[PDB]
């Protein structure tokens, strides 16, 4: 029994109850199914589990962190609803997305509703004005990270802004700034908010934040590796320079090899043979191994921050699962 | 010089400054133009003017209400950004909409940003946790009102939810519930929030709320009359049962006339001759005059609530302008 299965057994029912409770406030009966849909499609709930484990580590209690746990999971799902609209995603967690089942525009009315459910949860935390400010900052970080990820694409969008503001160059630093915002900030928030729910120790809150950030970066990097070396080459087909292996490669490839890889990424339809050729360019500079070493760097940073947090056994198990440690080292 | 021109001269520059200030917090330079766009396209700013006039009426000061004034105008514009996406609107205030100039999906990233700018303004008010709760309630009221308005349509959408959840019947009561939410609540909030910014008198806050609600309903009704009798018959072309004249008519028309009017509204493309025929049905039961009498009812209610508020001269001028009193009585 993994730490996730165990924490789902301990915290799960209460997490699901809290999500429904905040979303249900003021919710019209004939809109209920549409609004509850995104939280009824499953998910690992890793973020709220992290929130509750962090609270429990520092204080021995997890229940006072339930409102914070619902905030972080509701923000996750709010971002997913709009992500599916923007990317026109049809499937998630093996089921139709909100935009697919209900329509793009119905999905927007749902997303708008989620942000106010998040606000109800904020008002239900131990420190409402502090949570309110951190929620605004984290949502803006996610929005900015998403903006950057799209502008780091090499092709494939029909929004004049995404086309015209597309960045000319994407460095490894750029890539790290982007994933810290898009993926890291909300995982940093999950940990930090668990601590804030049960403790006024600022040092512990800051350690939990730094721990979640680093873990989220390590996770995204690994995810990016899978999304290249497996459906082989999914991020190449999708024109992404905001991919760790690609960004690593672009930093090492010679001028002609560099120009070629960008040419492939910018192809309106990327063929199988384009993928293979792109992967060969990546391998020609050992980009995959370098990406995985970068993931190790952040995983080790997460561990140093985590060492500052008391009673951290369960959080250490979650970290290993989150950064898919066992798997990554096997690769 | 009308009350609006006068209040724009007094409050305007400070209102515009506050909008830019909250939106600018944490705003990336290359996203600035896209995000500031919706507030740089003009607008009467009637809502924040009402906020500031209400504060000034009860306390003699308007500046402490600037954060509340920015909240209400930012909510207005947040709702407009998504309204333009959902309705695929190309033009607003004589210029391209955000979705038009930047793209539907860029518009979403902008809308997401507006809600967090609204939250920064909330944190800057005299009573942050109270404002935070009222903002969540009012945004949910707008979202629900919008949901109802779309489900009150007789045709014309491609979202499975809008088609499948479309209401079978739309009564006058239904119509009033809908406009109270879609239009009234935020105008009620504008007034009430001005009072809350400078006073703990609950009776005055409640009077300002009731005053703004009633004014917003009267305004929407009149707007609906214009949107029938003038571009003649715009709401008929757009399949709206959520129109005061239409809703009045449906309540009085005989079975065959009633069935016919609905048939016209449900026509996938409504022709000129369908409009004229629809208008004749409306006139056959004096629906326009009845709608305007309903607008008078709410305008008179607004006045009774307004009478409970001290030093109310300017607020009375705004009310007349808001419910286009002079014009309505001329019609
Ligand atoms: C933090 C982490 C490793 C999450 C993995 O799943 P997900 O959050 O991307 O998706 P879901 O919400 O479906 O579990
Ligand atoms: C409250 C009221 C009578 C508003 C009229 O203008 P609007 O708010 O619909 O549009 P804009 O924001 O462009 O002035
Ligand atoms: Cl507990
Ligand atoms: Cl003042």
């Amino acid at each position: 029994m993994d730490v996730v299965s165990r924490l789902h057994q301990k915290y799960g029912a209460e997490v699901e109850k809290a999500l429904v409770r905040y979303l249900s406030i003021g919710l019209a009966e004939d809109f209920r199914e549409a609004v509850l849909y995104q939280v009824k499609t499953g998910g690992k709930r890793l973020r709220p589990l992290l929130t509750l484990a962090a609270a429990e580590a520092v204080s021995g209690q997890w229940r006072p962190a339930l409102p914070a746990a619902a905030i972080v999971e509701l923000i996750h799902n709010y971002s997913l609803i709009y992500d599916d609209i923007i990317d026109r995603g049809d499937v998630r967690r093996g089921l139709p997305t909100v935009r697919k089942a209900f329509g793009d525009n119905a999905a927007i009315l749902v997303g708008i509703w989620y942000r106010e459910a998040i606000e109800e949860a904020v008002l239900d935390t131990p420190k409402p004005t502090l949570f309110a400010k951190e929620v605004a900052e984290v949502i803006k970080a996610i929005d900015e990270g998403e903006r950057l990820d799209i502008l780091f694409e090499a092709a494939g969008r029909s929004d004049p802004y995404f086309v015209q503001a597309r960045w000319r160059e994407v460095t490894l630093d750029d890539y790290i700034k982007m994933v810290s915002l898009k993926t890291g900030a909300l995982i940093a928030a999950a940990a930090k908010w668990g601590v804030l729910s049960v403790s006024d120790d600022r040092g512990l809150a800051e350690a939990a934040w730094n721990f979640g950030m680093a873990a989220g970066v390590a996770f995204q990097i690994i995810d990016d590796v899978l999304d290249i070396y497996g459906e082989i080459g999914k991020d190449i087909k999708e024109h992404k320079r905001g991919n760790a292996v690609v960004a690593v490669a672009l930093s090492h490839l010679g001028e002609g090899e560099r120009r070629r890889l960008l040419e492939i990424l910018a192809r309106e339809v990327v063929e199988e043979a384009d993928v293979r050729e792109a992967v060969a360019l990546l391998d020609s500079v050992g980009a995959r191994e370098e990406a995985l070493r970068l993931a190790a760097r952040y995983r080790e940073e997460a561990e140093r921050h985590l060492a500052k947090i008391p009673n951290n056994g369960t959080l250490k198990e979650l970290l290993d699962f989150i950064v898919a440690r066992e798997y990554a080292e096997n690769l």
